[PDB]
Parts: C-alpha cells; sequence; structure tokens
C-alpha cells in the first residue's frame, strides 16, 4: 500500500504505537502521535521531529488525518474515534498494516488462555521443517517488527482488539480456540459483540480450525468446507491416542506433556501445521519434544548481586527493543550486541540507550555500528568473549549482564542457542 504523503495519526505509544511509528519513519513519512497517557513507555523512544500528545487524545489531529493507526488498547467505540470514522477517516491497527504488506502465508491464533501456547508450538512444528518462521503479534514481539522478505511463514497470537481493527487478513490457517469473556469493558453490549471480534479471524481464511466443543468458535453460519475441528472426544482431531481424521497417529505417551489441556493444545496446533501444510512427521515430531511456553529470558547465574541473562534469541532490533521495555534493572546494564544484523534497523535502537545506568558491548561484524550507537557508553571488541571479560572486573551488585544482541549469529556461532550457550558458560567462569 502506499502511505506516501498522506497524514498519518497514531493512537498509542506502547509497543504497538512505536513498531508503527518506525514502519511509517522507514517509508519516509513522518507520523503525528498520541496516547492517553501522560508518560507512555514510548515517549521517551520518539525521534523529535515526530510531533506528540500525550495525556488525552487531540481531536484536531485525528479530523485532520488521511489515516489512523489505533493501538489495540483503545477502544473504536471511544467518541474520538467513532467520530473520525463517522467522518470517513480509515482506521486500522499495527495487524491490518502487517498483511498488506505480508510476503509469507499467515498463520492465525486468538481465543482465551493458552493462547500463546498453541502459537508456541505451532512456530516449533515449522522450526522443525526448517521453515524460517517468524513468530509474533500479541505473543510479545509486534507482528511489524517481524516484516522480512527472508521469513517463510508467520505465526500470529491476535487479540479481539487487533482483529476489530484488520480487514485484509487471509490466513492459510485460523483459529478461535474458544469464546470465554474477557475485557468485558471493551464489549459493553454482550457475548455477540465480543464473539464477532474473534470471528473475524475466519474472513477470508483458507481453512478455519474450530473448537468442537465451544459452538461459540465455529463461524456464524454454521460451519462450512473450510473447518476442521479439533476436541476431546469428538471432532477431526481429537482423543490415550490422538485421532485425526479418524486415524490414530500417535500414543500421547511419546510427547512430554500430559493432562487434557495439553492434549487439546496439541490437537489444534497439529490441525493448523497441517492446514499450513507443514508436514505431519516433523509436526509430531515437534509434538514428542514440545515442553511448552519457553520464560522470556534464560537467567544464566544470579551471584555478587548480579543477573546474567540470556536472551541470544533476540536475533533482531525489535526483540532486542522487546526485552529492554519495562526491563527492571537495579543498577547499570550491560549489554551485549553484535553479529550480522539488519544495519537498515539499527538507528532507532539508539534511542533505547540513553539514561546514566547503561553499557554498550559491541562485537561480532556490525559492532562497530552498534557501538556508534552511543559511542560514549560503548566499547567495542571482535568476539562476545572479549566483551564480557571486558565487562566482568566491571560490574557491581545490582547490575544486570544483558545478552540480547539485535542481530543473527550466524557470523561467528553456528546458531543463537549455541551463541546463548556459550553466554551461559562464559559468565560462570567469570560472574
Ligand atoms: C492492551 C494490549 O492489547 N496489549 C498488547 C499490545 O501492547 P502495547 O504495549 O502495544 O499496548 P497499547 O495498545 O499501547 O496499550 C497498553 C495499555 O495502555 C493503555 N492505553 C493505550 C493507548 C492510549 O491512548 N491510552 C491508554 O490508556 C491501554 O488501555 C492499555 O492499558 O501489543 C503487544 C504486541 O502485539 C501485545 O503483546 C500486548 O499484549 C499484552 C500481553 C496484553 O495484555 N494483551 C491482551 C489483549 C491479552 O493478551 O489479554
Amino acid at each position: 500500500a502506499d502511505y506516501q504523503g498522506k497524514n498519518v495519526v497514531i493512537i498509542g505509544l506502547g509497543l504497538t504505537g512505536l513498531s508503527c511509528v518506525d514502519f511509517f519513519l522507514a517509508r519516509g513519512v513522518t507520523p503525528r502521535v498520541m496516547d492517553t497517557r501522560m508518560t507512555p513507555p514510548g515517549l521517551d523512544k520518539l525521534p523529535e521531529a515526530v510531533e506528540r500528545h500525550t495525556g488525552s487524545l487531540n481531536d484536531e489531529w485525528l479530523m485532520a488525518a488521511d489515516l489512523i493507526v489505533a493501538s489495540p488498547g483503545i477502544a473504536l467505540a471511544h467518541p474520538s474515534l467513532s467520530a473520525a470514522a463517522d467522518a470517513g477517516i480509515e482506521i486500522v491497527g499495527d495487524i491490518e498494516l502487517f498483511c498488506r504488506e505480508a510476503q509469507a502465508p499467515i498463520v492465525a491464533i486468538t481465543g482465551s488462555n493458552g493462547k500463546s501456547t498453541v502459537t508456541t508450538l505451532v512456530g516449533e512444528m515449522a522450526k522443525a521443517a526448517g521453515v524460517n518462521v517468524g513468530v509474533g503479534g500479541n505473543i510479545g514481539l509486534p507482528a511489524l517488527m517481524l516484516l522480512d522478505d527472508e521469513c517463510e511463514l508467520y505465526v500470529l497470537e491476535l487479540s479481539s482488539f487487533q482483529l476489530e481493527t484488520t480487514s485484509s487478513l487471509q490466513a492459510v490457517a485460523a483459529t478461535i480456540l474458544n469464546v470465554t469473556e474477557d475485557h468485558m469493558d471493551r464489549y459493553p453490549f454482550g457475548l455477540q459483540q465480543y464473539r464477532a471480534a474473534k470471528l473475524r479471524i475466519y474472513e477470508n481464511a483458507k481453512v478455519c480450525v474450530v473448537n468442537a466443543d465451544d459452538a461459540l468458535t465455529m463461524p456464524i453460519r454454521g460451519a462450512d468446507e473450510r473447518c476442521v475441528s479439533f476436541g476431546v472426544n469428538m471432532g477431526d482431531y481429537h482423543l490415550t491416542w490422538l485421532r485425526v481424521k479418524g486415524e490414530k497417529v500417535l500414543n500421547v505417551k511419546e510427547m512430554k506433556l500430559s493432562g487434557q489441556h495439553n492434549y487439546t493444545n496439541a490437537l489444534a496446533a497439529l490441525a493448523l501445521a497441517d492446514a499450513a501444510g507443514l508436514p505431519r512427521a516433523s509436526s509430531l515430531k515437534a509434538l514428542t519434544t514440545f515442553t511448552g511456553l519457553p520464560h522470556r529470558f534464560e537467567v544464566v547465574l544470579e551471584h555478587n548481586g548480579v543477573r546474567w541473562i540470556n536472551d541470544s534469541k533476540a536475533t533482531n532490533v525489535g526483540s532486542t527493543e522487546a526485552a529492554l521495555n519495562g526491563l527492571h534493572v537495579d543498577g547499570t546494564l550491560h549489554l551485549l550486541l553484535g553479529g550480522d544484523g539488519k544495519s537498515a534497523d539499527f538507528s532507532p535502537l539508539a534511542r533505547y540507550l540513553n539514561g546514566d545506568n547503561v553499557r554498550l558491548y559491541c562485537f561480532g561484524r556490525d559492532g562497530a555500528q552498534l557501538a556508534a550507537l552511543r559511542p560514549e557508553v560503548a566499547e567495542q571488541t571482535e568476539t562476545m568473549e572479549q566483551a564480557m571479560r571486558l565487562l566482568a572486573p566491571r560490574v557491581q551488585p545490582g547490575d544486570m549482564v544483558l545478552l540480547s544482541p539485535a542481530c543473527a549469529s550466524l557470523d561467528q556461532f553456528k546458531n543463537f542457542e549455541q551463541r546463548g550457550n556459550e553466554f551461559a558458560r562464559l559468565a560462570k567462569e567469570l560472574g
């Protein structure tokens, strides 16, 4: 889509809002942004060129917009947004922007509780088949931070909020795991209004994975030829053995998790991966190794009042930004950055590195550019080990050593997992 020369206004300066701001700036469009909160988390992350209004909405800005991008945290029913809509001003959310740009199929997942687990599993099933997969959305990493012409499949966890502002989603496979009322303050007209939001996920979906045990997850107008279902004792995928299309496929003894819940999660996940075209071989393997939703970070050592945190999986700028958001650091943050990154996306990261309590240790191929984000507090070495031996004598009680590289590790390691193990070993010897 073209946004050149449009008056764009973004509502919400949280993770989503910031991703949108960067999305637009990276296309030569300077948006105006607002948030009803006086000091939203992304306020100090904006470039000075961006006009901002916080503490309330600025209605003149909204009414003068060509496009309004509304974060999930504000309701379309808000009088300011209702007014803009009546005047015919287009309103979209980050997921909508994402769908317009995506060049790979999308598996979409929504429902209430357990959403993240099913999303994560589908992601693993894709990893097992060797698919460069991008997992994001409501699960944590804003969808727009995943855009990459290298990505071969996207797995998105979506909230009813994101769904209300999305119109161009055409999922290869979509599901509403269940419909259980939550966030009802955002749906004052009842369960039907609430159900309607989730149902949007099936619009133009190639295959709709439905919950045989929850009739509300069926698209309105009964189930069609696109619908495949999962359930405990009923459905295309059901239950011990996992039954699929009438044929047993796996004895639950082969998977690490147990319990009904963990089984229907595995079934819903398989139904989605089958629909997305992933080989059942690899999907089943993933089901047999899956040990659940991983922790956000791996604490490799906590000694002398210092925490050494491994987030080697943050292979891009958006992930590192996500790791830094709301990060509690009692003393100084010794941030490790480096490897093979996407230089085109480095500039915005500098805005997350301000303050008197942050030190950068940059290494690898793009270490020089990374260190250049804020030279005054950065050290530059060739390897991560050198960088760590550098910081070791410098840490004091209360500090945090964080490996959240913002780059891939292929220039010096076999994979980010190995880079993380290296970090674990070195932290134990040095901390
Ligand atoms: C509220 C919400 O939808 N949160 C999701 C959102 O995070 P983000 O930080 O971008 O949220 P936001 O839209 O800025 O809203 C955050 C908070 O500020 C408030 N808000 C937002 C804009 C504004 O003008 N005024 C205001 O008061 C919202 O009411 C909310 O209290 O985008 C992220 C990336 O997609 C999601 O991971 C994140 O999910 C969290 C984990 C969540 O609680 N989501 C709900 C929906 C859920 O899963 O139950």
